[PDB]
């Protein structure tokens, strides 16, 4: 299982709850986060275990309420951040610049959720980061941007 470090989740980690869409935070929050377009951002999260498959989703939907909110015209999940595999429990960050992705929609003061997508065994598991894009972004401490070695 895991949890988000940085951007932070629309809510607790529930163990239980990863099974479902957004970990059960169905309902969009409206406390987001600021998020860079500068490529100073990053997805940082923990993994209890390893090895695990791990990527991201994005919606451009400020109601990100539903799978479908993450799907593109044809039908495909809209993949902001490839899946991997990852080796070692604890901390995993990947750097994110939303202005790689060919999607529409990518400008400052746009909102987004991104949906992490994690297996690692004991099912597929979805935690949810509510942001708004910003040209840059002053407070960000990016010391929460590590990979363990565990
Ligand atoms: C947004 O607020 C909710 C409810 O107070 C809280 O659980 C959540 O951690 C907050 N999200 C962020 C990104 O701080
Ligand atoms: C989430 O939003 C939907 C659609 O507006 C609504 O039907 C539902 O009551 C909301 N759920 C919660 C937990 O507020
Ligand atoms: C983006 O989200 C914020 C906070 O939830 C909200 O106040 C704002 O209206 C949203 N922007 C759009 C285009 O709806
Ligand atoms: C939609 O996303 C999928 C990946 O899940 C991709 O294969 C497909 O080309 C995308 N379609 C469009 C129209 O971008
Ligand atoms: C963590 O490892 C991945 C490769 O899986 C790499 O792309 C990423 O940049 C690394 N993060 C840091 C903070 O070194
Ligand atoms: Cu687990």
């Amino acid at each position: 299982h895991f949890q988000l470090q940085w951007p932070g989740a629309r809510g607790a980690f529930v163990a239980n709850d990863e099974v479902y869409f957004c970990g059960a935070h169905n309902n969009v929050t409206t406390n987001r986060t600021d998020f860079p377009l500068d490529g100073s951002g990053f997805v940082s999260i923990k993994s209890g275990h390893a090895p695990y498959t791990v990527g991201a989703i994005i919606s451009l939907e400020t109601d990100a309420d539903a799978w479908e909110d993450f799907k593109n015209s044809s039908g495909g999940d809209q993949i902001a951040i490839a899946y991997r595999q990852v080796d070692n429990s604890g901390t995993y960050c990947v750097p994110f610049n939303p202005s790689s992705l060919n999607i529409a929609g990518i400008q400052d003061g746009a909102n987004a959720t991104i949906q992490v997508v994690y297996t690692g065994g004991d099912g597929n598991l979805y935690q949810c980061a509510d942001v708004t894009f910003r040209t840059t972004v002053a407070n960000l401490n990016s010391s929460v941007c590590t990979n363990s070695t565990h």
